[PDB]
């Protein structure tokens, strides 16, 4: 979603959310990410402003205190940023991709079934549409956020096609953006 | 249950139980935790005073000779303190949480189904409301006491949501309290 | 059964069994423990007296030549002593409990299902009432004699409650008694 | 398909394809091999011309900037070249043959079921007609491109017959051609 | 069958067998133990006499050239001697008992199911009344000849009772007899 | 099939085969052993005569350029010689027998089920009457060619009786014969 | 160092540092923790005020924008807080203590040699006075910051006495303080 | 040291200790077992009486609040009770004995070198006269308190004789005693 | 030492030992087998007669209450009987021989060095003339009592000749004798 | 030696050798490859012609009945063809390279020391200039014939530079040639 | 020693030995193979005749009751037949050769050092001229009798040349002979 994103060109506008909408979004996030519920109050303190940053290609980024927390596209599911996930690694289920596929994950490539069924992978049980943290063997930090396009059962049984769509990866344009800066877009 | 518990602020009153009521409680601890039976006369010597410390949030702690033995909420089921469980670990079934989760369990985080269905975890049969010891591979002693919110059957099938509620963890407020002290509350 | 047993306090009477009674008992032992059959002439030689040591709590110990062979409570099934089991470990199926039950087994604690379902345990088929040797991975000799309270199949399914009752363990009162002595009670 | 192929003798004709034809081949490739999609603008750019090398036995090779990309026969499915597969190995499911079969894979031999069922092999699910990369345990790059003739399930359960047809292998005529 | 057997006390008589009777016995041995068929000319050379040593308790021992080959009781099935089995171990299926059992197997004890279900044992399919070789781990030669009293399936699933009857064991009286 | 075979005693005649017969044998070989197809022009080059060596006990050996390629008995299916199999081990599925059986395989002994079900064996699916290569762990070359008498499923589940018939083995009379004139 | 620490009772005052001192501290932190160098601009941005929180028992905590970064006692070496170490886990060498000893580490207890030589431990080379991250098997977050009291070699070879001094641990008072 | 010990028979006298004697014992305990230092306040609260139970064979047991803490013989080194060691297992180095030895360790037998050199054992560095905890593999708590009679180095090299003297074991007379009054 | 021993043919006489002789034997046994010391009074109760059974080939068997405890030949060191060793296995170091040797160990065969150096053997330090228990991986009980003829060091380094002499084995004549009157 | 070898372009001559000479060639092969001795009567039957195929770059191939047996350059020591080595693999010591190298070994690439010291590799004693078979873990047959350029000891110690020269590899031009005038036999 | 041996062609004479000469041979066998001592009475019963079968190339085979026990060349050391060795395998130290060698061991080929140093081989201490059993991992019985030509130490260190000479292998001519005039007994 961010391979060619550049914070200097692709940010359009920003809105600060009202309380009822913030409460609504928190309810959505807890439904998506039951594992976030323990942490939401420190991630999004009730006193601090919550802002949505609009970018190109209908992308929106949810930010608090300049930190990029979640993003979405075309009003679809929220996804956590890698930076957030590194602090709270259990807000998503994990999938471990084989060593042969890692270079390509770091280039925005989707994860094909054979990258999950080979010996160096570990395929965790996960339903279709589940948002997941993509891990390399031996490294504790997620390298990519993806979404299951096939169930883990089907990835194992079928072993063909896109297993996990790659949404956000280490050193992509969102990674490099790091914080929300009000000086990369006009305000009126 | 005790993440924000402070012995100096959150203890309200204390009652000492009559012999007939103590016998009743013991008969029901035996039902809840059958492994405890031959040990109850040492944990709760027939001669010694048995007291219930009333705390905020409708919490009661069963205590003998200052030692904190069990706790409950709104006269519900008793749960062992971790200090007791460490001495008599056999009195609860255990669940093995993902090995990388230690930090979060030790911050009061609930055990989510993906933390139990991962290859790094071990899920054992357990009905809803079963009280369990939560273990991680890297520690020989239980990190928390949990209560099953979903059956182990449903944790595996549904694989989303709170599987086990984290009710008491190592070095939460109840652990830190360690002993009952009659000088942290008024008596009349 | 013997955690607080003391041979100096808890032995009440002794009887020597008659031929017909001995034949019945040997037939019971063979029925219970078919492995024992060719060893019965050694542990209960026909020419030697067979006695039952009556103890408190309706316990009886079957003894020959001062050796304590089997025991029972309320005239129930016979269970081998650990000393006999160690000499003839084929008498019984076994179950292996996990590390961290060992101290407790050696304190008379029953075996809870979660102690049998973990990776350090080994659980084998055994029906309710089957008499078993309880083993630890860290020890070559049975640490206790148990009786299945739940089948092995149900232990694995339910993973809660008492799976096996610990009836007799290493260094309990019976182990300590070691041999029978007719001076410990009046006749 | 290329054991006796020689560029100097079996290449008859080369055609620089027009935009509509290029665009319909790009679409068939994404259909067969969804992993290739984000890379199609790197191997088949807008700026650069796309050619088909017409060869004997009704064989066609797709090329761009002198690189050989895919091939087909009698207008059948496209198969990646090994050189392309080495750059983008995720394009195909893989199967790992036992060390005893490697010499013969490198001679154009088909992969027989017992080459895939032994303990040095690794056999993964794959339907008949699925195009696959054939791997060795002790080589990092695909040694051959194959097509499943039996499902991996049947390969395992039957353990007899041709499991995978060997279509293109390392150091065959197409490998040696290298560039156009 | 031979725990208390002493060749000096328990042999009654010997019969030299006639041609047709020998042929019948060879037929029976092939039916029982198909693995023996191409070895019969070596263990029972047609040039040499074949004898039955009649013993107490209705035991018979088939012997050729002083070698003790098979034994039976009361016209029942033949069982190989351990010395013959050691030369031709393929005659019988085997079962491997756990290390706690071996001293007792070497005392004539039957094999109880828990001796076959533990991690150091190896239990293989075998029907009731199948004659089997009993092995230890880290002992290359059979330590006893047995007969299944429960199927292997039931041994595994029930894990209680006499699994295999011990008929003949290393250093029993038949072993000690060695030759006739 | 060749334990007591001696080329000096047990070969009666040799027949040079005609084109149509040779084409028919090649078709049979491809059907039996699909792996062999692209190798037939090297093992049976069209420029060289193809012969059947007729032997005692209704045995026939297919030969080209003195090399012994395949054999059969009483018009049964063809089996590869071990020397051919060693050059092209893909002709056949394999079974691995346990260490105790190997001496006996090398004496012409059939493979009993218990020789295939033990920890040191490896038993692979194979229908009854499948021709197979018999392997030892730690010998790289097949030690015998056999034919399944019980399916692999039955071998595993029954564990009694002859599992695989030993047809030809290393250092039998056919191995020793090596080439024909 | 913080077992009985309480931010409400044990904080005395707070001072803001000057440029020349901040530059020297950064040199000191780099000399102690070579791996921190690329990250100091992020952890202590030149723009932002650097403060020292003065606490009881001569303890000082270095803080930037309310975050607790490093601490020291009586102008001793700086130590990272666990919260900072969790973000940059590589700035200290690691020692993994055995699963039997973890409960005690979480009580502030020093680490004895047998908790570091047993099977579930992993001992990495480290001289006396090396500041180390104390880890549990399988978890990427340090549970304790320690200082070597004996070398790793001494610990393995002497296997007696206090091996590592426990300075700061998960859920101690500094952990609970969290911010300033 | 306690195989035949019976609290009802072999306890002579009990003494309450004076402040200076207490300070001296705590100093000796900290010297022997430096890992106990931050726990002494819990096991020997300064406000609580410290007593010594005088027993037969010059044995003394140090007790506070009824709990049996350490013991010694003549004037010798203190040894922790097993009940104490189970609460604070880090205060001694450990040695793991092989499964064959455990029944005998629980009968008061000394640990012979072959019980420490087999694959089920785990032998760690420890000098002669070092007080150690004896562990089993498949059992999580110490089964015996011992004293090295040979160095761990020499146990491994020599593999003969008494490696570790068994001083106190699970279910011996001191274990059974459990508490004092 | 007992392969052809028969109690019905090869026992010459029996003598009852006197007090000072018994005391000396007990001292010698404790020296030889330090692990035995706490058990000697149960194995040889002071009240019960100690006898020596004098057998052919200068063999003597030490017996108490009908049990056969130790034996020697030509006034040499005492060796434990296997039945005694099985009850108290800790009193000897052990060596584990590989699979091929066991049939032969149970036939009185000595242990050759190559049976101790292979991967299925386990060879532990042991000086020349050390009395050892001989184990198989597949059996829980010693199969024979042996005496090192080469040090374990020399066995590994040289890998040729007799490593351990097999003195007494399971179901030899002494095993079979079992008791004396 | 044969990456760009083509039988239809790089072969110049073929000589049949006299009987006297063959006894010396057999002696030389026994000296270099002592395992080959009992097999020489099979490889080079007394009855059959032995020929040398003269090729470009001073290369000669020893042939019998069309089969290519050994090669040499400038009349130096013989090297087995891979096809012969596969039939008699005992005639050379081996070294095993890791998986990364296979594609490159099959491209004529020399073996660099780091390809022999990595976990997937196995190094065995071999002096400099020793002719060796190069194996991959994932293949049962030698993938090339090599010559040690450093001792195996130095390869492990130095871990830098060319360790083994790749002289002949599977499906190079010599492999591809396969036979010489098999029609003539 | 027996690859081309044929009993019907290569046996010349047979002689029965005198009692004292037999005693001497037995003493020699005990010195060579100390494990054999308690078994010699069964292998060579004092009552039964002992013969030597005299063969071509100065080979002698020691026989009793038709069985072939040991062989030697001239008056050199005796080597056990494999059939005897399989019955009493402890009489020789063993070496385990790797999988590639087995087909060739079973063709009489000597064992080259690289066949003993690879991962699937096992090499044990053994001095030059020590008689050894050669095993394969997947076979329980020795496949040949060998004699060390290099010490096991030097085989590992040097990894080149003939390590062990193959003297007698399973199904060579002596194996095939099996018995000598068994109809006489």
């Amino acid at each position: 979603m961010f391979k060619k994103f550049d914070e200097k060109e692709n940010v359009s506008n920003c809105i600060q959310l009202k309380t009822s909408v913030i409460k609504g979004i928190k309810n959505q996030l807890i439904e998506q990410f039951p594992g976030i519920e323990p942490w939401l109050n420190q991630i999004m303190p009730k006193k601090d402003p919550v802002k949505i940053v609009r970018c190109h290609e209908h992308i929106e980024i949810l930010t608090v205190n300049g930190e990029l927390l979640f993003f979405r596209q075309r009003e679809g599911p929220f996804y956590p940023t890698l930076r957030l996930l590194h602090k709270y690694p259990f807000i998503l289920p994990h999938q471990q991709v084989d060593k042969g596929a890692i270079k390509f994950v770091l280039s925005g490539a989707n994860i094909m079934c054979p990258g999950l069924t080979s010996p160096g992978a570990k395929l965790y049980p996960a339903a279709v549409d589940t948002i997941v943290a993509i891990m390399a063997a031996g490294a504790a930090h997620a390298l990519c956020v993806g979404v299951m396009k096939m169930s883990a059962e089907d990835i194992e049984k079928v072993n063909k096609g896109i297993g996990i769509e790659n949404i956000h990866y280490l050193n992509d344009g969102l990674w490099h953006m790091k914080t929300y800066k009000a000086h990369h877009h006009h305000h009126h």
